[PDB]
């Protein structure tokens, strides 16, 4: 009743989706992701039984880690109602198909699937099991995809079973896609890129972004979730400090591990020697700010709020650094 | 006298052009074992590393039961053939003294384990049929990622760890270099392959001369990139030997697409085949840009090897109808 009402805010930058998991009863991925399914008419479209897809949504959100502050379902749910957003962007009108569509918000939603609340080269140089499988490349993100296609095997949550078999491959090749990119490592590359189509941007007829290649479709859409997967600090500034202390706190428990175990401390994982303020406003300079100037430019000029927030939202942490 | 006509073999061991067939009749089907097991006496490796010699065996006799005896090309034979290939690309004059015992070893057990569990289909099959090993590896590089798991992981086999003497240092560079080697033998890195070494060639620095990891490794990956593509560099009676153990494994891949509705991919169609057109488009298009621009690093050491290519490419051409 009361989720319901907060519920109506899922098309708006700044749900609370804390709240949303609260009401929920630590259903926010779940909820957020019918809800999407539901107004964007995905069931009707791919002929998705709401019995499966609701088995299969809680199937996932079973398989992030409860234990783990940052890396959970919380923020699973939140980098799909970010992407559900961003996807919606004036500048976007039309240009995406439906599976292309269903392609970023199941990717979204996987996308940090099973994640263990540690780093890849933690899990490298313990010579993990899951690195070994993985020769030590994109070992995590590799992880999430292999968990969210695995899971619609369990009971009933085949989502794709009327998808055919063209459109299960276009798909399932957008998604992996899109994960792979989740990883920092890649980056650099991603913004060099899309700083170039910023650079060479086109716009059809109807004042929308003309993308005319797969090449030029999947690397917005790899952007996209990378945006909303980097888009802490554009949030408001409650919901910014939230995510803040639990990110904090899964780095300092990296940390703590290390320190246990003999390791050279990760970056921002040592608890006794963290500048956690100086350290957001690192973070915004040379990562976050870089990125989200860049996919305002693309989408000029729907995304000059969130850029706003963001440049508020950083003076805020300087004003705090002791 | 089974025992001697081998020993004579292996004396061939740093020559182009062994005859790899014979000492696979000959060691009883142990082509890889006999040959890595010569290589790494031959380089001092057991010493050098400590490598206990029960140990080597163990392991090398493990990791080729895991090639596949029913594959009419991705088998033992291969293996050996590429690990003997990549001993006799490292031995080449313009390259001495350049790379370390453990970038030497790191080459030759990536030459090893490069295909070892190969099915005898290709990624694109593995993927459509929605194989577990393509859900595993999200139908990227598939079988490449998946030989690099299966080597690495038989050496937790009894009495097969061969780096159990290594330090933790040496063991972290080591699976690091093979792990970069074998990723780069998936064709869909060819091109990119390719134009880099074309780079290196131009911005060439002299015995060559290599600066960082980039450059050290980029021309490691070549190398078994270039042993894994050397079969019409060979003599011909072997190159002959290597065209129809591939289009027999092709055809048996179309087999199976024909059989399971699936469209059937390039050259696999026994009833629509063109061995001799297909093997000289091998050379023009992917083996020749490649063995050219590898003869230009190491020029002028890899001119017979050239010679060869160019004749075989001629024979094949005089064969079409
Ligand atoms: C370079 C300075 C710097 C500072 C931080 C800490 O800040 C944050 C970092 C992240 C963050 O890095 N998330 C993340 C992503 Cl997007 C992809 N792969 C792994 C990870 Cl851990 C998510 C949220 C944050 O604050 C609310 O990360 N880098
Ligand atoms: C472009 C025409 C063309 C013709 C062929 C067939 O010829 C051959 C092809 C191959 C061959 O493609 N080997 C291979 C490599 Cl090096 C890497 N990944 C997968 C594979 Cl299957 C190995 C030996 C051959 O005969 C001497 O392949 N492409
Ligand atoms: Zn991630
Ligand atoms: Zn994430
Ligand atoms: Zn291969
Ligand atoms: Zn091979």
């Amino acid at each position: 009743d009361v989720l319901a009402k907060e519920l109506e805010d899922v098309n708006k930058w700044g749900l609370h989706v804390f709240r949303i998991a609260e009401l929920s009863g630590n259903r926010p991925l779940t909820v957020i992701m019918h809800t999407i399914f539901q107004e964007r008419d995905l069931l009707k479209t791919f002929k998705i039984p709401v019995d499966t897809l609701i088995t299969y949504l809680m199937t996932l959100e079973d398989h992030y880690h409860a234990d783990v502050a940052y890396h959970n379902n919380i923020h699973a749910a939140d980098v799909v109602q970010s992407t559900h957003v961003l996807l919606s962007t004036p500048a976007l009108e039309a240009v995406f198909t439906d599976l292309e569509i269903l392609a970023a918000i199941f990717a979204s939603a996987i996308h940090d699937v099973d994640h263990p609340g540690v780093s890849n080269q933690f899990l490298i140089n313990t010579n993990s099991e899951l690195a070994l499988m993985y020769n030590d490349s994109s070992v995590l993100e590799n992880h999430h995809l292999a968990v969210g296609f695995k899971l619609l095997q369990e009971e009933n949550c085949d989502i794709f079973q009327n998808l055919t078999k063209k459109q299960r491959q276009s798909l399932r090749k957008m998604v992996i896609d899109i994960v792979l990119a989740t990883d920092m490592s890649k980056h650099m590359n991603l913004l060099a890129d899309l700083k170039t189509m910023v650079e060479t941007k086109k716009v059809t007829s109807s004042g929308v972004l003309l993308l005319d290649n797969y090449s030029d479709r999947i690397q917005v859409l790899q952007n996209m979730v990378h945006c909303a997967d980097l888009s802490n600090p554009t949030k408001p500034l409650q919901l910014y400090r939230q995510w803040t202390d639990r990110i904090m706190e899964e780095f300092f428990r990296q940390g703590d591990r290390e320190r246990e175990r003999g390791m050279e401390i990760s970056p921002m994982c040592d608890k006794h020697n963290a500048s956690v303020e100086k350290s957001q406003v690192g973070f915004i300079d040379y990562i976050v700010h870089p990125l989200w100037e860049t996919w305002a430019d693309l989408v000029h000029p729907d995304a000059q709020d969130i850029l706003d927030t963001l440049e508020d939202n950083r003076e805020w942490y300087q004003s705090t650094i002791p």
